């Protein structure tokens, strides 16, 4: 009941920060994400018996792939906490609830292929549900984790607002299809520029929280540099597996799956900073002041990506 989680000073600290590394011991992810919870919701969001057994069958279902994995969930959720403590009153209680589950769920039962790899293997996940394939099924899992006994962290909401909980975090989970990504930014560009964005509006609201779900799913470009250098070498580990399984079905893949142009690794990163990172914390710092940090974070990684280039690394 008087049980406060607390960290080590320098994780106290840190923690509050949006570049924050969990580190490599895996045995203090739960924790991190239990005091995440205590100081973002409250100590009496969840029952703790409840949220730890909740935990512990959501890090069973990650699988060990070289990214999207459970350090994934736990660096995702993290970049969420940040928003969250930097916008403290823009949030409702459901809202503070959902999201942090949301982003430690988000990739429930990653295989390491693309929504784009499923359609062409022909998975039957592909069949079940023909767009947002992998995000409809994480989604699925959470309804499973949140059903098996004794793991419903949300028993103590009505009706009404458990629904609404669990719409918020589908919604959430659907987001971070980065296919959908594209247009929710422009819609919420067009929005803030001509000054009709209302955060009132409750379909407006689900688009800034899309957008939320897209900067916390890419924080791995915002941290400190060999944060960010290191990360990568497992997202292409996937990205080339990927490539190698397209080659098996006949399929010459994409260069950035294709594990014989490494060499042009260093452009890809600035076709991407560039196309996709940059502009995604750019509109959310416009419509949330104080998530500048993870834009000025993200600036100072493609100028390291603009020196690998140079040769300076
Ligand atoms: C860092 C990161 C994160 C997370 F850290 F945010 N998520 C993602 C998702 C995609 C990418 C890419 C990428 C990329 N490489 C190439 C390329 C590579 C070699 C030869 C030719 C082309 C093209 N492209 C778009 N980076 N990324
Ligand atoms: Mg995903
Ligand atoms: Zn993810």
């Amino acid at each position: 009941g008087l049980m406060q989680f607390t960290l080590p000073v320098r994780l106290c600290k840190e923690i509050e920060l949006f570049h924050f590394d969990i580190g490599p011991f895996e045995n203090m992810w739960p924790g991190i994400f239990v005091y995440m919870v205590h100081r973002s919701c409250g100590t009496s969001c969840f029952e703790l018996e409840k949220l730890c057994r909740f935990i512990m069958s959501v890090k069973k279902n990650y699988r060990r792939v070289p990214y999207h994995n459970w350090k994934h969930a736990v660096t995702v959720a993290h970049c969420m906490y940040a928003i969250l403590q930097n916008n403290h009153t823009l949030f409702t209680d459901l809202e503070r609830k959902g999201l942090l589950i949301a982003c430690l769920c988000h990739d429930l039962d990653h295989r390491g292929f693309s929504n784009s790899y499923l359609q062409k293997f022909d998975h039957p996940l592909a069949a079940l549900y023909s767009t947002s394939t992998m995000e409809q099924h994480h989604f699925s899992q959470t309804v499973s984790i949140l059903q098996l006994e004794g793991h419903n962290i949300f028993s103590t909401l009505s009706s009404s607002e458990y629904e609404q909980v669990l719409e918020i975090i589908r919604k959430a989970i659907i987001a971070t299809d980065l296919a959908l990504y594209f247009g929710n930014r422009k819609q919420l560009e067009e929005m803030y520029q001509t000054g009709s964005l209302n955060l009132n509006n409750q379909s407006h609201r689900d688009r800034v929280i899309g957008l939320m779900m897209t900067a916390c799913d890419l924080c791995s470009v915002t941290k400190l540099w060999p944060v960010t250098k290191l990360t990568a070498n497992d997202i292409y580990a996937e990205f080339w597996a990927e490539g190698d399984e397209m080659k098996k079905l006949g399929i010459q893949p994409i260069p950035m799956m294709d594990r014989d142009k490494k060499d042009e690794v260093p452009q890809g990163q600035l076709g991407f900073y560039n196309a996709v990172a940059i502009p995604c914390y750019t509109t959310l710092t416009q419509i949330l002041p104080p998530t500048e940090p993870l834009l000025k974070a993200c600036r100072d990684n493609l100028s390291q990506w603009e020196k690998v280039i140079r040769g300076e690394e």
